[PDB]
C-alpha cells in the first residue's frame, strides 16, 4: 500500500512510542501482543528490504534509555533481548538453523517481569541494575535488598571473585490484584498487569516503597565472570547458582530433541493457570556453553536462544455495548460487551468494568478500543482504553439510574464503589435471597419456608414479594415438590403466626443493605414507629447512634423507592403486626 519508506518510518515511530510507555514509564497503552505484531511487521519489511535497516532500528536495539533520575550502572557484559517465535513450526525452523550452524536444550519458564543484573563481588551483593538500554541500567541496589528471594551473600566453594547474576524480578498475581484493587479505591496508579506492577514497584527512588511490595526473583543467566569458573552447561550454571543460595525455578528442564521441547512447552501452557505468576512463554537455550559461544549474538539478542511465546493474556478489541448485571443482593456490575477475541487462547466476548467509578477512571466510551486481560478461568477485565485509537463515533456510557431488571431506583453512595438496586423487596434478581432473608430466624422466622420451597415459588413465579408469602393458600403450596398437604398447611399456619413480630425484627426482615440486627434495633428504638422512620432524611438518620452516612443513605433510599413502600403497605394490609410504642 504505502511506500516502503513510509511504512518503515511509521513502524519505527510506533514501536519507539510504545517502548517508551512500557520500558520507561511502566504504563503501556497497547497489549504486548500488539507490540509483538508490529515488531513482526517491521522484521518482515526489513527482511524483504535489508538495505533499509539502520543501526538504530528497533530490530537492532534493546529496551530504552535509563532514567537519569537514577544513578546508572554500565553492565560489564551487554544485556540483550530475545528473538521470539509463536508456533511449533517456527520453533522447529529455529532448531534446524541452530543444528545446521554448529545440541541439548535448557528450557525455562519465561517470567513476565523485568530484567535485573546483580553483581556479587567475593560472594557479596554489591550492586543491582535494571537493563535500561542493554548497555546502561538504573541503579536499584537498595530496592533489590528488600527482595527476600535475592540473597545478599552466596555460600559455597568455588564462588568467582566477580559475578553478574541475571534474572527476572516479578510480582505474583495475588500481589498484583491487591495493588490494583487498592489503587482503584485510593487514586493511585493502576497497573496494566503484573509485569508493569513489578517494574513500577522496583523502579522507585525511595526503596522503602519497594519494600512494601511482594516482589520475588528467579535467576536465568550470567553476565560478567571474573576470577573464577562456572560449569560448562547453562543448566549446570543454574544448578550451581541454586547451591549458592540463588532462587532457581523447579521447572527448568533439559530436552534432547526438538520434540521434547514441544512436549515441555505444551505442558507448561496447560499448567499456566496454576502457577500463581505470569509467564509469557518458555525460553529455549542451547545448553552447551561452547555452542553458545560459537553462535554468539546479533545486536538485539543471542543466536543460541529463542522465546517461544504463549497466546497472550492481554488483547485489544472494541466495546460494542455495556450491560449492567444485577447480582443476587442488588449490586449492579457494568460488563462490557466486546467484539469477540481470543485471550490466552480462549475465545471471550465480555469483560468486567468493576463499577461506575472505574468506568469514569478509564474514560471509557461505547465504541472505544480497549485492552482486556484474562489470566485464569475468570471473567476478563478491561485494562485501559486505547485512547490513541478512539474512533470519531463513540457514545457516552450512561450508568443506569433505574434497575434494568425491576425498574427500581439505583443508589450510589459517596465513598462506596458499588451501585445497587434499591428494590430488594421486588427485584427479580434479588428475590430468592430477599425472601430467604425475610423468613430467616432473626427476621420473620417462618418454620418450613425452606430455601428449596422459596426457590420453587420464585422459579414458578408464584411469589414476587414477601407480601405474596402471606397470600399463599395450602392448595398452591401443595403443588410444589417437597410439599404435601400436611406440610403445606403447616407453613400456611406458620406464616399466619409469623405476622406477630417486633418493629426491630420487621425492619431487619426488610433487608436494607448494611442493616444488621443491632442496627435494626437501634433504628426501631430511636424512631419508635414506622411512620417516623419512613419519613427520615439522611441527616435525620445520621442522628441515630451507630448510624453513619452509608447506613443512613441506604435506609433513606430504601424508603424513597416506591416498590418498597408498596410491599410494606401490602404486608401491613395482610396483617403483619408489632407493638405500638
Ligand atoms: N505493551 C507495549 O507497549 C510494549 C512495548 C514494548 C515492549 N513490550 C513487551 O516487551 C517485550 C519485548 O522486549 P524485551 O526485550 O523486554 O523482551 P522479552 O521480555 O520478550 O524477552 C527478553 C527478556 O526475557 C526475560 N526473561 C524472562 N524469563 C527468562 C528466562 N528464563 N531466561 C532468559 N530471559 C528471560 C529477560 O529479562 C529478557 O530481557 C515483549 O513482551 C513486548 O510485548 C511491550
Ligand atoms: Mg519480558
Ligand atoms: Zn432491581
Amino acid at each position: 500500500m504505502e511506500s516502503i519508506e513510509q511504512q518503515l518510518t511509521e513502524l519505527r515511530t510506533t514501536l519507539r512510542h510504545h517502548e517508551y510507555l512500557y520500558h520507561v514509564m511502566d504504563a503501556p497503552e497497547i497489549p504486548d501482543a500488539e507490540y509483538d505484531r508490529l515488531m513482526r511487521e517491521l522484521r518482515e519489511l526489513e527482511t524483504k528490504h535489508p538495505e533499509l535497516i539502520t543501526p538504530d532500528s528497533p530490530t537492532q536495539r534493546v529496551g530504552a534509555a535509563p532514567l537519569a533520575a537514577f544513578s546508572q550502572i554500565r553492565h560489564e557484559v551487554p544485556m540483550l533481548s530475545l528473538d521470539n517465535v509463536f508456533d511449533e513450526e517456527s520453533f522447529l525452523a529455529f532448531n534446524k538453523r541452530v543444528q545446521d550452524r554448529l545440541v541439548t536444550w535448557c528450557c525455562e519458564l519465561m517470567l513476565d517481569g523485568l530484567a535485573v543484573s546483580i553483581l556479587y563481588e567475593n560472594g557479596v551483593l554489591v550492586s543491582a541494575a535494571t537493563r535500561g538500554d542493554g548497555t546502561t541500567g538504573e541503579d536499584i541496589t537498595s530496592n533489590v535488598r528488600t527482595i527476600r528471594a535475592i540473597p545478599l551473600k552466596l555460600h559455597g566453594e568455588n564462588i568467582p571473585a566477580r559475578l553478574e547474576v541475571r534474572g527476572e524480578v516479578f510480582l505474583p498475581q495475588a500481589g498484583f490484584e491487591k495493588i490494583n484493587e487498592d489503587a482503584r479505591r485510593t487514586g493511585g496508579k493502576v497497573f496494566a498487569n503484573p509485569r508493569n506492577a513489578a517494574a513500577g514497584s522496583l523502579r522507585q527512588l525511595d526503596p522503602r516503597i519497594t519494600a512494601k511490595r511482594p516482589l520475588t526473583f528467579f535467576c536465568y543467566g550470567v553476565g560478567v565472570l571474573e576470577g573464577g569458573e562456572l560449569p560448562d552447561t547453562h543448566l549446570g550454571r543454574l544448578l550451581q547458582f541454586k547451591k549458592w543460595g540463588l532462587p532457581v525455578s523447579d521447572r527448568v528442564t533439559l530436552c534432547e530433541s526438538a520434540e521434547e521441547v514441544l512436549a515441555f512447552y505444551h505442558k507448561v501452557e496447560e499448567d499456566r493457570p496454576t502457577l500463581g505468576f505470569d509467564i509469557d512463554g518458555v525460553v529455549i537455550k542451547v545448553n552447551s556453553l561452547a555452542q553458545q559461544e560459537q553462535l554468539g549474538f546479533v545486536a538485539r539478542a543471542p543466536r543460541w536462544a529463542v522465546a517461544f511465546k504463549f497466546p497472550a493474556q492481554e488483547q485489544m478489541t472494541f466495546v460494542r455495548d455495556v450491560e449492567f448485571q444485577v447480582g443476587r443482593t442488588g449490586a449492579i456490575t457494568p460488563v462490557a460487551r466486546l467484539e469477540p477475541v481470543h485471550v490466552a487462547g480462549v475465545l471471550v466476548s465480555n469483560a468486567t468494568l468493576h463499577n461506575a467509578d472505574e468506568i469514569e477512571r478509564l474514560g471509557l466510551r461505547i465504541g472505544d478500543k480497549v485492552v482486556i486481560r484474562r489470566a485464569g478461568d475468570v471473567i476478563p477485565q478491561v485494562v485501559n482504553v486505547v485512547l490513541s485509537e478512539r474512533p470519531e463515533d463513540t457514545r457516552e456510557v450512561v450508568f443506569p439510574t433505574h434497575c434494568p431488571v425491576c425498574g427500581s431506583d439505583v443508589e450510589r453512595v459517596e465513598g462506596e464503589a458499588v451501585a445497587r438496586c434499591t428494590g430488594g423487596l421486588i427485584c427479580g434478581a434479588q428475590r430468592k435471597e430477599s425472601l430467604k432473608h425475610f423468613v430467616s430466624r432473626r427476621a420473620m422466622d417462618v418454620d418450613g419456608m425452606g430455601d428449596k420451597i422459596i426457590d420453587q415459588l420464585v422459579e414458578k413465579e408464584y411469589v414476587h414479594t414477601p407480601a405474596d408469602l402471606f397470600k399463599l393458600t395450602a392448595g398452591k403450596l401443595t403443588g410444589l415438590e417437597r410439599m404435601g398437604p400436611k406440610s403445606a398447611q403447616n407453613v400456611v399456619n406458620a406464616l399466619e403466626k409469623a405476622k406477630e413480630t417486633t418493629f426491630a425484627r420487621f425492619l431487619y426482615a426488610l433487608g436494607i443493605r448494611e442493616v444488621g440486627e443491632a442496627t435494626a434495633a437501634g433504628l426501631a428504638a430511636y424512631f419508635g414507629t414506622l411512620e417516623a422512620l419512613e419519613a427520615a432524611s439522611i441527616e435525620e438518620l445520621q442522628k441515630v447512634p451507630d448510624v453513619g452516612i452509608v447506613v443512613a443513605s441506604h435506609v433513606h433510599n430504601f424508603f424513597a423507592e416506591e416498590s418498597n413502600r408498596n410491599v410494606i403497605s401490602e404486608l401491613l394490609a395482610e396483617g403483619v403486626h408489632w407493638p405500638a410504642p
